[PDB]
């Protein structure tokens, strides 16, 4: 309040601990007074391949399809696809983009890698060269909450799975900071398959408890030196 | 000896620089007497998205819908959907699984990351325990053929986009060496859309000479070390 926060949700089950994330997430931004969207990516079915047909009419050149510069025509020709467009429109006025997932090898699942290739177009995300701390998105805060099947322990630097940081770098520094956005920092839950149920309910809550105070954050310094650095 | 190749491709345009490195490795290795297969995921229409599509069977938990645990159940039951069992056949079988795209926000186009979901699932890509250095595919190599926007020195420590082998590590260590795969050492062709002619004819040409020695190379040691470095 009086701000906009769109959550980008990538869970097939509403029951799952990312549906609770979310839930919370809306429930207590809802009671802020901030203004709320939610993406769900598998109710809506949304469509991950960059293909052709996320441009609509006729093409800049039809005997060698490059998508890049097609969708970057598409964008300045206001004719991309519609699932696009909305999605593009509810960034375009967010002031805080959530992004709450399972991470999927090392990742996030398919299903919002498609989301961040269709949406975060050229002329739209970032404009070749206009990007980094001047990416078009600059302004808007972005965060994203990853829940693990693997514990804490298991991502530390000499643990099996390295530094957590070390998987971050592509979503928070090759993506949100090269389009502009300023990065809170990730929110991580765990393990909650490995329960309990009672650190499950605390976890949620600690989530909640933060998003009391979101709009207080700073930004994470982004760098190669907070990813990977002494 | 006799070898099997499957090469994973993930470009939309016949005609692009991936198609091209696609095919000088379909045309050097089957040169070599080596049995290739190529998986050309957008030409499939292959299907990226992790849903309960995926399993055919009776659901193991059909109130609390987990996709990890009934793709791991479908699978040691027999009852993924065929998509996925056919590609799980051809790495099977695969004794070098070649990666061959255009780098995405540092990652895998969606199209790819959906096959590694989907394709990779708990029993046939690893177990829990059986992972890293005891994944269940062990003997297996795989190699990264990435192709960029960014030259060339941008991919650098400072380095507009930091060093090319940060963003390898999520794909390398996190989803290839977590099978078990030895990886060999990335083929990046670095800004093919700025390169002349001379430098792309060049860099289709280093490709095509490098897989003359293929099965001569030793892989990487997969490490943070290798990844970050200092
Ligand atoms: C393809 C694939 C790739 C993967 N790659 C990785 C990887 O690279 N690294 C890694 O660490 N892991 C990885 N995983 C594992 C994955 O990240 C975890 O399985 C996932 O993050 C668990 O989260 P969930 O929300 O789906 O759990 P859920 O099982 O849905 O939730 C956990 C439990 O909490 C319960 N619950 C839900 N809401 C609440 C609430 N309100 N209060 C109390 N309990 C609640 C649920 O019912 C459930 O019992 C991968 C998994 C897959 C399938
Ligand atoms: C959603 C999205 C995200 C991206 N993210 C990143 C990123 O994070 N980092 C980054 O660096 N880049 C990124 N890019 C840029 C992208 O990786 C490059 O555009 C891509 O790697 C170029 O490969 P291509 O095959 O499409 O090149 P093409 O445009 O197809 O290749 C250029 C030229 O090569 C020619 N050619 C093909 N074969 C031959 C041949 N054998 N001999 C001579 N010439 C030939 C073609 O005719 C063409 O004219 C992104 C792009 C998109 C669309
Ligand atoms: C890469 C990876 C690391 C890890 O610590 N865990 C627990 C994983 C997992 C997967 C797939 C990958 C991973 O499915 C279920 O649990
Ligand atoms: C992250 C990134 C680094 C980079 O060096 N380049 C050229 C990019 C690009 C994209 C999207 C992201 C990037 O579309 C066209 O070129
Ligand atoms: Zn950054
Ligand atoms: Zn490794």
């Amino acid at each position: 309040a009086g701000k906009k926060v769109l959550i980008v949700y990538a869970h097939q089950e509403p029951k799952s601990f990312n549906g609770s994330l979310k839930n919370v997430a809306v429930d207590e931004l809802s009671r802020q007074g901030c203004t709320v969207t939610v993406s769900d990516l598998y109710a809506m079915n949304f469509e991950p391949r960059a293909t052709d047909k996320d441009i609509t009419g006729t093409l800049s050149n039809p005997e060698v399809f490059n998508y890049g510069v097609e969708t970057h025509e598409a964008y300045k020709q206001r004719s991309l696809a519609s699932d696009i467009t909305d999605e593009q429109k509810k960034v375009r006025e967010a002031d805080l983009v959530i992004f709450q997932f399972p991470l999927y090898w090392f990742s996030v699942p398919a299903i919002l890698k498609g989301w961040m290739d269709r949406v975060l177009c050229q002329g739209f995300a970032f404009d070749i060269p206009g990007f980094y701390d001047s990416g078009l998105l600059q302004g808007k805060l972005a965060l994203l909450s990853v829940t693990t099947g693997g514990t804490a322990e298991m991502y530390t630097k000499t643990g099996v799975n390295g530094d957590s940081r070390y998987f971050l770098w592509p979503l928070q520094h090759g993506t949100l900071h090269f389009c502009g956005f300023k990065v809170l920092a990730p929110q991580i839950s765990f393990a909650p398959e490995i329960a309990s149920e009672e650190e499950r309910k605390g976890m949620v809550a600690a989530w909640s408890q933060r998003l009391q105070t979101i709009w207080k954050e700073e930004p994470i310094p982004c760098t190669a030196h907070w990813h990977f650095g002494q």
